[PDB]
């Protein structure tokens, strides 16, 4: 970082672009930024620390501000906070699932939908994905991509009113760059 490589790129349903891209999340400056966390909003997965580090105090203090306004986040479910102190405009936050709890992978599926549903809700044009579940949440490297890739791919069917231009798939740890490459794009 400031390091960005974009991997590859398709066209959606309806002309929208999915990139993969390879960067610190951090860094990225679309209009949302994608939190995997969990239902008290802590700030300590993997993604949680790296927009730790890039924003600060004036992010954890925006987090803060949702958890007390919010309440318990529940399963697969996604809340915005400004993007304070980040590239970012907005952080959205999920409720990523753990890999070996019931139903996960269709959870991780609903997860990025409510996602951008609420990109969507907000008018945003922009939203980065990380491989929500895929760090401290277990789940296998090449299956949190696939399910991803898939459950993005599907909002975007038949949908005719998303805001939503660009979607961006964001790569950072090596086994995971390594795995998308090592495949297709
Ligand atoms: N700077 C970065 N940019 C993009 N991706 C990154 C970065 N750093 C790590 N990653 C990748 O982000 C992916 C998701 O990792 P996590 O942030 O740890 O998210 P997750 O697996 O969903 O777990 C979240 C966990 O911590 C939360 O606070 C909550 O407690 C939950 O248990 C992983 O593939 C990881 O390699």
């Amino acid at each position: 970082a400031d390091g960005f490589t974009v991997l590859s790129t398709k066209s959606l349903f309806l002309g929208q672009k999915l990139q993969v891209v390879q960067a610190d999340i951090a860094s990225i400056d679309s209009d949302a930024v994608v939190h995997p966390t969990n239902t008290d909003f802590y700030i300590g997965g993997e993604v949680g620390n790296t927009l730790e580090k890039k924003g600060g105090k004036e992010f954890v203090e925006a987090v803060l501000e949702l958890r007390k306004k919010n309440g318990p986040l529940e399963v697969a479910g996604a809340a915005v906070s400004a993007g304070h102190g980040l590239p970012a405009k907005f952080v959205i936050h999920c409720n990523s699932p753990v890999w070996g709890a019931d139903k996960c992978e269709e959870l991780l599926e609903k997860t990025v939908k409510n996602c951008l549903a609420l990109a969507d809700d907000k008018k945003l044009k922009s939203i980065a994905f990380p491989s929500i579940g895929s760090g401290r949440n277990g789940f296998p490297k090449q299956t949190a991509a696939q399910l991803i890739l898939k459950a993005i791919s599907s909002y975007f069917v038949s949908t005719m009113s998303s805001s939503i231009k660009t979607v961006y798939f964001v790569l950072f740890d090596s086994e995971s760059i390594g795995i998308y490459v090592q495949e297709m794009a």
